[PDB]
């Protein structure tokens, strides 16, 4: 078995908080209630003065992705260990299928690479980077048989991943047909391409060139465009890594307007800003380069946190895609060659608690919502995860909201040799992490093996996502006016 | 006992829906799960093809209020029966304390009148219609000992209930001190007073004069003003009967801005509009007169439903305050003498389901949120009510979302002899109502006695309301700059 | 000569109004002042009780355009006569160059067709419907030698006129280089194409299908996209025929944000709405079909007038492109074959005065601004036109704001056999029209010959348009951060 | 006479710019045109490479006001000299009538003090700081006989100037009756009073306490409230010293909504921000104290400039009300005793040109609009001032837009011994100032005598202000529905 009894703490779910013990057996929470009995042999974790919360679910990772030709240094093994140490018990990673390549083969390739290495549970989104009868069939197979209800499309990366409006329309339509959610990288790829070419010709080769060639308008525009196409075919839409105030306002307006869309800010865009691209030290500046870029407006992260609190934005990931200082350096003479991506998987939970809860922007319950419950709802395994209740998976974190910890590349568990949150003092510390009913992290120490985590197979037509979509198919059909010829 | 087993239906809570039976014993839900056993003697309600939902909680009623000198015809007895027949299992009624009168005496007077008559559970808000050391003391007593954490203040009704900005400030401050929520009637009382006087001098004595003398700008202005004062003292605010698009946009903006404020649209403003004040038939027009008025912009109710779906607005009441056709007629020659108030207590649930869920604006779960769960959170008895789960009160409705019913004063259970929703065909029918663990309504028939309902005593410092408030008291203190003299 | 003295009236310019006579000689206003002398032989027009205003300038016409294969019935001859009778003294018509066809040849072809026929002054925009070194050269020639500083690009009409984002970028850049303004037809051509295909498959072949396949979101999206691309290259942008509230709000927001963009609502979208597409009578419905379509939201025209008054929108045209009832009928079985376009050239001035000035939305001076002065500023001949002052062209209208006239296809001077403003009673009547210093219209009668009007040759780099653009090229250059390697 | 010929420069009016000489005789511009003849004895000012512009009109000054009991150090004599040296040729100063004091006596008192001292033209607004039959009569006398069409009301300064909503309503109504414009100090006086009391009790006595006790929400709220009351009585409204983004957004929204309201940002709020209140040096911080306060959001001045460019805000003043470092010091121990007010009269023109025109936010023509033309329109003497044209007053400035000057209390002409724009380098220098047809400022030297300026007597019912108001009285009357009893 391994039986665990978490005693003395306060359970925090999305809807409310209450004092209770949590009894874990065989991978599951089998009971929640006051003063539970300790069965002989069960380990007691003492949660007196702690919050007992669902482990974090990182909706957005790229572990060991080969990109910009090189591969991210946090791999499935180290990345998941780092997640665990930061209070995160599941990651959802993106299968980056290449143009013309089979989606199934790319899927197979990701499972073979991750299955023997994950230390926590995980699941996969699949990128749709080209279109054809074959892609259409493979998307159906993926949604019905391979446990994947999320497909990722790119409006940027011209020549590489980009799809045009007419292909987005076709792809979005077929997502709706197989009951998947459509995820979008929302930047105008034509403007990025022209922007970068122009920055280079002006001799602006540094990281400030990366942000200047694709300011937030270029994100906001594609965000609106994606919502418009999706709304036209009644397909549910998910906007990954919202980085800017204007793009977040597009999503906030579309939702007030009843559009079925979700916005996902990330740790990076909630915890720091793009003024770093202007840093005198090239290496420092290049640490922050990712697409879309962090924004030079200092009010951005606080504004994004306010919208996250208010549910204009709904859940969080990290877009963790790390490259060491010596890999970033591939672009020392040309910012278009800096491999894009920052850290976050480990620090997301503390970063959000410090910037969101300690600051008085959201309460502990909205915190649980935006770090696990909503991910589980949208990707279709709630309340299996994202909730502390009988029958749920025992992915649980004992959380100390009153103590602080400073984030540093010197004490973090990620492979990358720097940290975009370097120096930040955060209230909220994961003191014990439980994953699949086992104590994988306690007293600063990890105790877990590569392969201990499991792939989570999901069904299509997530209810949280589809109930309005289906009712609209029923009563929102356009009608003819009846006329003599 | 009276044991009941609700079998075969689909439970709908705020967060998700799932197939399960519900076992009720002695006033409580004692078990929720698949295929429960029928203990000998328990009555089985067959919920096959039905939704099993928390009974509705009407946040806003005025049963048998003596006003405009006369009294509303739906009293505590008939009003609660009508609630039950419409799927609503609790009402929160307002103690309308007069100027200079003790709040405790008015409280006592309301309990004595309602206790022997309610057929469903209820609770009370208390209006603070004047200010002084005595009112200050009585508010504390009410919050700590009389089960009341909501106080109602008026920006309209000059000479009668109105408080000025400096008194709102003092009152709002003391609400925060005793852990109450501040509710506001948000209209500019000076503009109403001048507006009405002007409409009369122009010979516009009909109901169109009532709306024209206080168009929605006059509501939006006071709504902003109330949020500003409340935000200044860090007091949580609740805006009752939001009737207009502009006033709802004020609340939507304040919340995106992190203000602690809740907006409460009502059945009336979600189900019909103010074009009715322009009806040729005087009696018809006067049916709709209430303050603030319904709006002549036909897009209003749909817009309010969109904001309710998106959580710019958060919960619903009815402001049920009814006067028969012959009482309305007191103002046949002068609209200022029409006793203000419309129906809704009975029809709220069906009205919202038809306009909100059937239309594809919100799903069944957000429906539960906005008809019971949020009321229970804000007024501080969740999940005791507002949720189908073990240990919760057995206030449950078996709901048929596929069948329609037409609303008519000929078939409704309210005392009033007309209905502002006359003729409306609504999907969503309450087929069985259970209150306090007893079947009080089934097959169109009510089975309940005056006095069967209970007053619900609440504690102050509702967590849903106060957790952000208290964290802001801790880290939002303004700080001095340290200076040589 | 032909000398004219306009005596006794009140001159209305964009900035103010004042009593004065206007002395016209040889095509020009040669004096403006109180009580001028009548030189022997000069004709006196008595303007007592009238406004004396600059003649209207219609920024947007398609006289006798061969399209959807057929040609509009108002040709240069009749269209300009109709303009004159409605108080409009200049039109700007679009050279609809076909894909792969020389822009110069299309220009030549338009001048040859219009020069011998116009009864009032005119000028031309040229559509850029494809891209290449040749188009690039011809645009320069057009701007420097052929009197054209406005180029028109299409985001709709896939396969026919449409340009993609990367071509818009290149085209917009070169517009800025030759000092032209970029005009855009802002609708997403991919969504229109898919929308229409879908409406047809659903058997919705009527005009309601035309609007439903491209609702206002599809306009708003392309409008934002165009502003974003234009802003990226610092190119001034002009959005033709704004038809919807949401697309007008995009332009209003971009301008508050300092973007150099102008929005042009038209008579149609200021004077009627798209509820007409739902008319039982097919012929009636099809009268209103144009791209983008009129909108079924009845508050649209009033809202557009409010933004026009407030300068969120800046000037007006008509998009006059008329087809007789028997030509519309080409699409009786399929709305995609209804030749697109409505009337307006003649009625624009009265329509705007009734809906804008009589209604109290704008004053007579803003009226002059939005019917002539702004057109002259943007297209680069102010104050040569658009102002009543010494040395300006004598294109003048004597305007009666107090009398009304009803618009009817029975009394209008347009070739088309119906009128989208049929029945409208408008305050504001053009009693005398003067064009090029000659009385071409008086007492309901026209007195003018085809060819009497002149092509107006303009220079590039309009100051109204370019002064901010050029200052931004000077101080808005992105700068490198100076770094050790 | 004194004849002057300004030769060789470029005339910049509100609508366009063009090369011409300007011939001045006897106080008036008597001719504008190319290459004018120099009559024997006329002085030639060589304006080669310069802009020739209408002199600035400062809509908002308090010269030598006795306040907070002490009097401002820039008096009518020095203040107007300083204006002249900064390119400003007229000021409009406020008669600060005390509570219970006759408005006529206060008017008389201001004219007697200013008439013998002004060096440039001026006019007066009159504050209405109490209400009664007498105030009502005196307002009529002022508007019809004393040349004053602007009355100033206070929503702040409780106990001192403040009027409540019902008095604002009555006052605003009577302004509309006498054809005046209503000006408002828009802050909630109750919140200020409570805010200050609270800051003091918390030991925050420094200038940061002044801003913290009345953050921008408190301005935005009163701004909305004033617009709402004014709109209710159809009275035109003018919001003085808009200091914040949120209050400017209230005015921007009300105007898009067709409300007759004008917003007036000032030099202070366009040129610096409230972060200065947090300065370690007490004397420095207190320099910036005025009501409402400058805002600690650094994006404020740029945002206000963007709205000024876009005409969400329409014209500028300075609220010049200066107190020397040793007078400010009256509040060294309590910020409520710092005499409120900053400098600006002299620097407004250069500040706006640097921040507005050089930055590429507005062009030179919009600059003229917002520094003179709009003031003249609203207060009812355009084009007598605010325009370079025949018959206009010769108040003219020769402006060098390419040269910069640094602003410093060491080189400024104001009496006050510091400058809130200290150190700012501004493009745009007034090289020659002409007032009433005389060269009063050239080569850094002033040549003018106290009393040389004249009071400008205005008429009521300014057309720019009233034409929409009057049309709305005609067609916006509310109508009765016709009904059998
Ligand atoms: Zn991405
Ligand atoms: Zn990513
Ligand atoms: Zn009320
Ligand atoms: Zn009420
Ligand atoms: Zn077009
Ligand atoms: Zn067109
Ligand atoms: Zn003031
Ligand atoms: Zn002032």
């Amino acid at each position: 078995a391994g039986e665990i009894l978490i005693k003395g703490g306060k359970v925090v779910n999305e809807d409310c908080s209450f004092f209770s013990d949590v009894h874990i057996r065989g991978g599951k929470i089998v009971e929640v209630g006051p003063d539970l009995r300790v069965p002989p042999g069960a380990r007691v974790i003492d949660a007196t003065d702690r919050l007992v919360i669902p482990g974090g679910i990182d909706t957005h990772t790229h572990m060991e992705l080969a990109f910009m030709g090189t591969r991210a240094v946090d791999d499935f093994h180290i990345g998941t260990k780092a997640a665990l140490a930061g209070g995160t018990t599941m990651i959802l990673d993106f299968v980056m299928t290449q143009k013309g390549q089979s989606l199934l083969e790319a899927y197979d390739l990701w499972r073979k690479t991750a299955d023997p290495k994950v230390c926590c549970d995980y699941s996969l989104h699949v990128a749709v980077t080209w279109w054809s009868d074959e892609v259409k069939d493979e998307m159906r197979t993926l949604a019905q048989e391979r446990g994947v209800n999320s497909f990722k499309m790119f409006m940027a990366y011209k020549g590489l991943f980009m799809l045009r409006d007419d292909e987005l329309y076709a792809v979005f339509s077929h997502c709706k047909e197989v009951g998947a959610i459509a995820q979008v990288h929302a930047e105008n790829g034509d403007l990025i391409a022209e922007g970068a070419k122009k920055m280079l010709s002006l001799g602006i080769t540094g990281p400030e060139g990366h942000e200047l060639c694709r300011p937030e308008a270029v994100e906001a525009e594609a965000t609106q465009r994606a919502i418009t196409i999706a709304s036209a075919v009644n397909c549910p839409l998910y906007v990954v890594h919202v980085m800017s105030k204007s793009a977040a306002d597009v999503v906030s307006k579309a939702r007030k307007d009843g559009r079925v869309v979700f916005g996902e800010p990330i740790a990076a865009s909630l915890g720091t800003d793009g003024t770093n691209y202007w840093h005198k030290d090239w290496a420092h500046a290049a640490q922050y380069v990712m697409g879309p870029p962090l924004r030079p407006d200092p009010s951005t992260p606080g504004y994004l946190m306010d919208l996250l609190a208010n549910d204009d934005l709904t859940l969080t990931g990290t877009d963790n895609c790390t490259f060491s200082r010596c890999q970033k350096a591939l672009g020392k003479d040309d910012f278009t060659r800096i491999p894009n991506g920052v850290n976050g998987v480990e620090d997301r939970m503390s970063v959000i608690w410090e910037k969101g809860v300690h600051s008085g922007k959201m309460d502990e319950n909205r915190f649980v919502a935006v770090t696990s419950s909503n991910a589980a709802k949208i990707f279709n395994f709630y309340p299996q995860k994202g909730r502390i209740a009988k029958d749920s998976d025992a992915d649980v974190v004992i959380w100390d909201p009153k103590t602080t910890r400073k984030i540093s590349a010197q004490t973090h568990h990620q492979a990358v040799d720097y940290n975009i949150f370097e120096g930040m003092e955060c209230h909220g510390v994961p003191v014990v992490t439980v994953s699949r009913g086992r104590v994988v992290y306690e007293e600063g120490r990890l105790k877990v093996s590569p392969g201990q985590g499991r792939f989570i197979h999901r069904q299509p037509f997530s209810e949280f996502v589809y109930k309005r979509i289906r009712q609209r198919d029923e009563v929102g059909k356009p009608a003819v006016v009846i006329r003599e010829p």
